[PDB]
Protein backbone atom coordinates (compact mmCIF):
# COMPACT_ATOMS: atom_id res chain seq x y z
CA UNK A 1 0.00 0.00 0.00
CA UNK A 2 1.57 3.55 -0.84
CA UNK A 3 -0.64 6.41 -1.46
CA UNK A 4 1.02 8.47 -5.03
CA UNK A 5 -0.85 12.09 -5.79
CA UNK A 6 0.50 15.48 -7.11
CA UNK A 7 -1.97 18.92 -5.29
CA UNK A 8 -0.84 22.32 -5.55
CA UNK A 9 -0.82 24.97 -2.66
CA UNK A 10 -5.06 24.77 -3.26
CA UNK A 11 -5.00 21.09 -2.79
CA UNK A 12 -6.73 20.87 -6.03
CA UNK A 13 -5.16 17.35 -7.59
CA UNK A 14 -6.84 17.53 -10.86
CA UNK A 15 -9.77 18.90 -12.93
CA UNK A 16 -12.51 16.97 -15.20
CA UNK A 17 -10.52 13.93 -15.09
CA UNK A 18 -7.61 15.35 -16.66
CA UNK A 19 -5.11 17.84 -14.60
CA UNK A 20 -5.35 21.42 -15.37
CA UNK A 21 -1.59 22.37 -15.19
CA UNK A 22 1.19 20.42 -17.13
CA UNK A 23 4.31 19.43 -15.21
CA UNK A 24 6.21 16.94 -17.55
CA UNK A 25 8.83 16.50 -14.75
CA UNK A 26 6.22 14.66 -12.47
CA UNK A 27 5.03 12.25 -15.33
CA UNK A 28 8.55 10.94 -15.17
CA UNK A 29 8.30 10.68 -11.23
CA UNK A 30 5.28 8.30 -12.16
CA UNK A 31 6.89 6.23 -14.72
CA UNK A 32 9.54 5.25 -12.19
CA UNK A 33 6.68 4.65 -9.36
CA UNK A 34 4.60 2.60 -11.12
CA UNK A 35 6.96 0.31 -13.59
CA UNK A 36 7.70 -3.09 -12.14
CA UNK A 37 5.04 -2.38 -9.21
CA UNK A 38 1.21 -2.60 -9.25
CA UNK A 39 -0.81 0.47 -9.83
CA UNK A 40 -4.20 0.76 -8.61
CA UNK A 41 -6.15 3.26 -11.05
CA UNK A 42 -10.36 3.80 -11.12
CA UNK A 43 -12.51 4.08 -13.29
CA UNK A 44 -11.98 8.14 -14.24
CA UNK A 45 -8.56 7.74 -13.76
CA UNK A 46 -8.40 5.13 -15.75
CA UNK A 47 -10.60 6.53 -19.22
CA UNK A 48 -7.76 9.66 -17.53
CA UNK A 49 -4.64 7.99 -19.76
CA UNK A 50 -4.42 8.42 -23.47
CA UNK A 51 -2.77 4.85 -24.18
CA UNK A 52 -4.16 2.13 -22.33
CA UNK A 53 -3.89 -0.25 -21.11
CA UNK A 54 -0.45 1.15 -19.23
CA UNK A 55 2.70 -1.13 -19.99
CA UNK A 56 5.83 -1.81 -18.15
CA UNK A 57 3.35 -2.37 -14.90
CA UNK A 58 -0.07 -4.22 -14.17
CA UNK A 59 -2.77 -2.48 -14.49
CA UNK A 60 -5.46 -2.30 -11.69
CA UNK A 61 -8.97 -0.61 -12.16
CA UNK A 62 -11.36 -0.46 -9.08
CA UNK A 63 -15.13 0.56 -9.95
CA UNK A 64 -18.41 0.06 -8.61
CA UNK A 65 -19.48 -1.61 -12.01
CA UNK A 66 -19.83 -5.31 -12.98
CA UNK A 67 -19.75 -5.19 -17.02
CA UNK A 68 -16.50 -3.08 -18.06
CA UNK A 69 -14.15 -4.53 -20.35
CA UNK A 70 -10.21 -3.99 -21.25
CA UNK A 71 -8.02 -6.47 -23.15
CA UNK A 72 -4.92 -6.50 -21.45
CA UNK A 73 -6.02 -4.44 -17.69
CA UNK A 74 -7.46 -6.25 -14.47
CA UNK A 75 -10.88 -5.64 -14.21
CA UNK A 76 -11.71 -6.27 -10.33
CA UNK A 77 -14.61 -4.78 -8.36
CA UNK A 78 -13.29 -6.36 -4.55
CA UNK A 79 -10.64 -4.61 -2.36
CA UNK A 80 -10.09 -8.22 -1.26
CA UNK A 81 -9.52 -8.87 -4.98
CA UNK A 82 -6.79 -6.66 -5.07
CA UNK A 83 -5.20 -7.60 -1.92
CA UNK A 84 -4.89 -11.03 -2.90
CA UNK A 85 -3.37 -10.06 -6.20
CA UNK A 86 -0.86 -7.56 -4.21
CA UNK A 87 0.12 -10.37 -2.17
CA UNK A 88 0.64 -12.98 -4.67
CA UNK A 89 3.43 -10.67 -5.66
CA UNK A 90 6.02 -10.24 -3.24
CA UNK A 91 8.43 -8.21 -5.56
CA UNK A 92 5.68 -5.75 -5.96
CA UNK A 93 3.81 -3.05 -3.78
CA UNK A 94 0.59 -1.40 -4.28
CA UNK A 95 0.89 2.34 -5.68
CA UNK A 96 -2.30 4.07 -4.97
CA UNK A 97 -3.14 6.99 -7.69
CA UNK A 98 -6.48 7.85 -7.87
CA UNK A 99 -9.31 9.00 -8.00
CA UNK A 100 -10.22 10.37 -4.69
CA UNK A 101 -13.46 7.47 -4.57
CA UNK A 102 -10.14 4.65 -4.57
CA UNK A 103 -8.01 6.84 -2.23
CA UNK A 104 -11.07 6.53 0.11
CA UNK A 105 -11.55 2.67 -0.35
CA UNK A 106 -7.90 1.92 0.52
CA UNK A 107 -8.47 4.69 4.12
CA UNK A 108 -7.47 1.87 6.26
CA UNK A 109 -3.86 0.56 4.53
CA UNK A 110 -1.41 3.33 4.03
CA UNK A 111 2.18 4.03 5.57
CA UNK A 112 3.81 5.95 3.19
CA UNK A 113 2.43 9.13 1.70
CA UNK A 114 3.90 10.28 -1.72
CA UNK A 115 3.08 13.77 -2.99
CA UNK A 116 4.19 16.26 -5.00
CA UNK A 117 3.32 19.77 -3.71
CA UNK A 118 3.61 22.64 -6.13
CA UNK A 119 3.97 26.29 -6.00
CA UNK A 120 1.53 27.77 -8.84
CA UNK A 121 -2.34 27.87 -8.00
CA UNK A 122 -4.78 26.99 -10.52
CA UNK A 123 -8.42 26.06 -10.17
CA UNK A 124 -10.47 22.92 -10.53
CA UNK A 125 -12.90 20.82 -8.69
CA UNK A 126 -11.02 17.94 -8.06
CA UNK A 127 -9.64 18.21 -4.25
CA UNK A 128 -7.72 16.02 -2.47
CA UNK A 129 -9.44 13.93 0.81
CA UNK A 130 -8.70 15.18 4.37
CA UNK A 131 -5.46 13.12 5.87
CA UNK A 132 -4.59 13.84 9.06
CA UNK A 133 -1.17 14.85 9.20
CA UNK A 134 -0.45 14.61 12.72
CA UNK A 135 -0.19 11.33 12.85
CA UNK A 136 3.17 11.17 10.65
CA UNK A 137 6.68 11.90 9.68
CA UNK A 138 8.56 13.60 7.20
CA UNK A 139 11.57 11.72 6.49
CA UNK A 140 12.87 12.02 2.56
CA UNK A 141 12.01 15.85 0.61
CA UNK A 142 13.45 16.93 -1.85
CA UNK A 143 13.00 20.30 -3.76
CA UNK A 144 12.85 20.24 -7.90
CA UNK A 145 12.18 23.80 -9.87
CA UNK A 146 11.57 23.76 -13.37
CA UNK A 147 11.42 26.20 -16.26
CA UNK A 148 9.01 28.67 -14.66
CA UNK A 149 8.06 29.54 -11.01
CA UNK A 150 4.80 28.79 -11.28
CA UNK A 151 5.67 25.15 -12.47
CA UNK A 152 7.55 24.50 -9.47
CA UNK A 153 7.20 21.53 -7.45
CA UNK A 154 8.94 19.23 -4.56
CA UNK A 155 8.58 15.47 -3.58
CA UNK A 156 7.79 15.04 0.09
CA UNK A 157 8.07 11.46 1.93
CA UNK A 158 5.80 10.96 4.77
CA UNK A 159 5.54 7.99 6.61
CA UNK A 160 4.16 6.35 9.70
CA UNK A 161 5.70 6.94 13.15
CA UNK A 162 4.89 3.48 14.33
C1 LIG B 1 -3.54 11.64 -15.52
N1 LIG B 1 -2.52 10.78 -14.92
C2 LIG B 1 -2.59 10.46 -13.50
C3 LIG B 1 -1.50 11.09 -12.69
C4 LIG B 1 -0.88 12.28 -13.11
N2 LIG B 1 0.11 12.87 -12.38
C5 LIG B 1 0.51 12.28 -11.18
N3 LIG B 1 1.51 12.83 -10.39
C6 LIG B 1 1.86 12.21 -9.24
N4 LIG B 1 2.86 12.79 -8.47
N5 LIG B 1 1.28 11.06 -8.78
C7 LIG B 1 0.29 10.47 -9.52
N6 LIG B 1 -0.30 9.30 -9.07
C8 LIG B 1 -0.13 11.06 -10.74
N7 LIG B 1 -1.13 10.49 -11.52
C9 LIG B 1 -1.48 10.25 -15.72
C10 LIG B 1 -1.00 10.99 -16.85
C11 LIG B 1 0.04 10.46 -17.65
C12 LIG B 1 0.62 9.20 -17.34
C13 LIG B 1 1.69 8.66 -18.17
O1 LIG B 1 1.80 8.86 -19.38
N8 LIG B 1 2.60 7.90 -17.52
C14 LIG B 1 3.71 7.32 -18.27
C15 LIG B 1 4.81 8.36 -18.46
C16 LIG B 1 5.63 8.00 -19.70
C17 LIG B 1 6.11 9.27 -20.39
O2 LIG B 1 6.59 10.17 -19.70
O3 LIG B 1 6.04 9.34 -21.62
C18 LIG B 1 4.25 6.09 -17.53
O4 LIG B 1 4.84 5.23 -18.18
O5 LIG B 1 3.92 5.93 -16.35
C19 LIG B 1 0.15 8.47 -16.22
C20 LIG B 1 -0.89 8.99 -15.41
Amino acid sequence: TAFLWAQDRDGLIGKDGHLPWHLPDDLHYFRAQTVGKIMVVGRRTYESFPKRPLPERTNVVLTHQEDYQAQGAVVVHDVAAVFAYAKQHPDQELVIAGGAQIFTAFKDDVDTLLVTRLAGSFEGDTKMIPLNWDDFTKVSSRTVEDTNPALTHTYEVWQKKA
